């Protein structure tokens, strides 16, 4: 723990975070989410929801300017998704309005997440519930 | 996660909680505690309360009926307790919790460097940190 | 061991099982299988049955739904699958609620898709195709 | 797995019972014992029985005759140890010819043997006491 | 680097920071200090004087309250201290508030201290002394 | 060592052989082979020869019927084997030993990079290498 | 520290510089630069100019004669570069030619990718990644 | 394999031998030993005799004049040893001939094989046919 | 060291001179190689000269007989070779019987190779071009 | 290899040199010194002379001025040192005073686990170890 900064991020996040550059993408998976599989390292957050872990980073993740900064999972076809979740992720985020947020399909995803930084997992209950961030040139 | 299990314990905790034998110490200690610098492997666990972790560990793990199977920490002299955290770490951990002991920071100290594993969570309590004992499992 | 949890299941194996997440595939192999030079993380677990391991870890388990979620190897050309085999993976994948179907892929596409898989546990099985392929689904 | 050898038998604790020599000991321990925080590298074997193991090691695993090659635990004060594991491990080990007597140790002296030991091989074995120490001999 | 947190900060020094407990000890220690060979993991920060790194933890840093949290190394006979090193340092560690005493311990008691620390960062402070150990407090 | 069990062969080895699976291949180098620059894992076996360690895994070891489960070296142009190598081999896997087939250095290198192991002993024939591709232990 | 060496290289760096032979590529980031997701390995110099270390180093590395030295970042189509970091750069460096090669950002990525080492400062001025290829040493 | 080298000793134990300065002690011991579990690093030779080693390495390890060079395992009360075995042995370690060597008790061995540089444990069935080196002052 | 083998072979390279196989490839480059980067384990022998170690080791390495065995670098447009490297070179080449001729080759194909060679040891040689390249052969 | 650096120092005898602190004590042994035996870490230095070495490691490292900075090894009892090898030496490191101070064989031993690092040579003198220890660089 440290003074000023969220308790809810763990040391190994916070290095993660500061080592991530211009462009570098990271993670906030549900908990329903591959992480393990998808390659790159892997950290758990099992006791949060997204929403705690977003609020607690903005004010220290610039988002990128020079590309969409926040992607998220569409719905598959015949599946169901959850509207206050996108609606808090972005009140989360909103420090003020943070930018759209985009929705790739599933593989497309995954397909990005296998060259994430890193994917933190979650206890975020909800269904397509991962969201990407995309950091920016720090201030 | 897992079916019938709590999702508040991490995979790896899941791990060491399976492989931890008669006898065995953990502790879940509060988000002052020294984890790092005991020795023993380190599970974090920040968004939790050690009475989250207590309570969804309980039901798989039996504590140990041939020693003390809790321990806590005695306050340092010229300090204090907070009197809501023991109770709430009984409450937790209810057939009846054990008794619980305290032990002063020193063989706390001693025996964490020696534990099988330290959950540090977000516990901001003073003197948050308990000591678990593994039984036999029935 | 820990309480309401079956013992047959190492913990490596409880690790293994809670870190998988929606689509990740898990394989528990006969004692035949190359699982060693697949690719994947290897768990053995020598001496017991595929089928005594499936309706362990079955209750714990969720089966995808989004995709077919059990994948078996097909005989080679010039071999008889005895029936009794799959007769038990389908009976203890039925502990609490019947299970999928079963599908059958070629020998080279299984060690393809084995080459991909999460993990892989061998057992003692001793019958020739008593590999079983599980995919994870969305825990309710 | 391999010909003429048992599949009980993972191949890590084969290589582990070929690298032991005289007098080494390796335990194998029933499901409850704290097999990971002794020292000596552990070996999973869950859901087996410690006398299926013995029965199968035996074969090839020469016991020491320099030293008592069989150590038990003691049962802890209060407790009642059950006769019918001890009478199960000694017919597992007499599969060729009669096994030696085994002592029994007080717990303590148990793990700090147990911290010593060449390997830890802990099982599925779920009755109490049901960890028995062996001592390798020469292979005539 | 981040915003918020001071980018002297190195990332694996901002992990570092955030694992130290209540007790915990980590010393910024000068160009001429035997770092690697005290023991701890050691964090390189050439160029950057301690009163630079000072100022950019302090914010993060709850000092501890259970005793003397700011330690420096005592002038062996013969050598005498610069104040305007502990200007610096104390003006950096009195961002806040008044930062308590600065005590100063034998260089050998230094090291042996050291020997215990949780992290050693070794700076560019080039001046005699320039060491200082911090320990960590309740972080409010 | 152990009872039953060459002690010919090394407890690495033994459990090298216990783990491959169907299919898995393994390679028995003679001491000019160019074994660690491969990639698999290697295990030296300096005093021995092929046909020695051939003929101490073979009761251990089911040969594959799914396909050719022997392979050699097939000689550079401008160069020529030794009539007493295969032959030897063939007397030390003896069920009949199955046929063995050749492939150039190339197809013989390629398959190596991909084998489970390499085992180098100190056999001093030139193109004493021979790949074994494990079947289904009966 | 070392006698007659710039302080500010730290020994791990010091040893990199040594290591790296004619014609490998060793690059000064700026704090902005994914340094960590190129590949190579990366040593941290936060709260150090470039300009810092180009000048601490200079008078132990020899430019390469063979090839252009000395490449950076052309900036974002639309956008323009400080003169400043570059004439600060020049005189960090002591510098007839050579020039100053410039690629455009994704193509100084992909030979980041390719690179000995990188060596991520506390450079904030946009732009400020410089690589620098070794030449023989005098 | 090497020219003019016992292609006997593997690349890993030419190393070990090299590494060993003066004083050092190496064992190589029969297939019964405990070598694994001694501590220091073990070298397989499963196809030799000690007496092949022996006779593989005098040509390059000096044996240390400062100490006795050459100790053997006694045998315990009530067992078998062979005469023959520490014959050969002399007759492979003489260039001449080679320091007396001496038996200590096999725990006192034991004892100090926790201390050696490492162990090369060979086929030799023969009991006790462990045997300790210790490195001279290679001229 | 030891006796009989040369002390200037460390005994890293030793071992790595008698793991090599027939066609495995090795470098002794100059002081200005980027060995490094290569790809293959690099061997520092920082002081010594490269006609050193070739002396050294020539009574334990066999050259390739299949195949070119000794291969050095041409020099760059603009430079000239020094002909006494390759006279040194020769004569530590030829201590037993006349060494097959020297081939040159460019510089990046050089690189190419080094890339999968088995090993490169960087030594002392500082005048230009003075790598070479040794294939080894059947050790009679 | 660095301009103004001798070339005879490694990369990581250099990183090493440059990590040593106040006090932390080096050791430049001869051939005969069981080095990877003592505990700390290793660098091989085969085929050069401690003097070489010395030569090129004194203008980088300052001598210690508030310890004897310079030891070495007695001769075993009843024999006797090659005067030339100190000889040798002292001219290397350009040696007023320090002197330097003679501990017997085993002493030397003891002392030399607690260091900071061995760099075994080539120098084949009998007692040609040395040990230096790091002042506080100017
Ligand atoms: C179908 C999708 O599968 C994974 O991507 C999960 O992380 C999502 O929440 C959803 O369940
Ligand atoms: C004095 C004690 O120090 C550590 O053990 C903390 O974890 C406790 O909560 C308490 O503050
Ligand atoms: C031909 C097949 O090969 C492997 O996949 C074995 O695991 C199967 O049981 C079968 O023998
Ligand atoms: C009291 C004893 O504790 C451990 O040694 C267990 O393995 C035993 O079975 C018994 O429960
Ligand atoms: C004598 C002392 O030695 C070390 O502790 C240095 O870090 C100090 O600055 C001082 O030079
Ligand atoms: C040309 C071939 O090269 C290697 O494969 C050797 O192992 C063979 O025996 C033969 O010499
Ligand atoms: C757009 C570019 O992104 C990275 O390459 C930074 O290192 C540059 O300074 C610039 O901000
Ligand atoms: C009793 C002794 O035990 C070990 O020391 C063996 O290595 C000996 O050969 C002998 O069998
Ligand atoms: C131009 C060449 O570059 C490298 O290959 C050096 O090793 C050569 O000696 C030469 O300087
Ligand atoms: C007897 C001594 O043994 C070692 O300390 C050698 O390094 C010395 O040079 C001497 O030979």
């Amino acid at each position: 723990m440290l003074k000023t900064i969220s308790p809810l991020i763990s040391p190994e996040l916070l290095k993660v975070l500061a080592e991530m550059g211009h462009g570098d993408e990271i993670i906030f998976s549900d908990a329903h989410f591959p992480a393990h599989s998808m390659g790159p390292q892997v950290i758990r957050a099992d006791g949060l929801l997204v929403s705690d872990l977003l609020q607690a980073i903005i004010p220290l993740f610039e988002l990128d300017s020079y590309a969409p900064p926040l992607v998220m999972m569409a719905a598959v076809e015949g599946d169901t998704l959850d509207p206050e979740v996108e609606r808090r992720y972005r009140n989360a985020l909103s420090l003020a309005p943070c930018p759209d947020i985009i929705r790739i399909n599933r593989f497309a995803f995954y397909e990005r997440a296998q060259k994430a930084f890193a994917i933190v997992i979650t206890g975020e209950r909800a269904k397509y519930g991962n969201i990407l961030l995309k950091k920016g040139v720090t201030p």
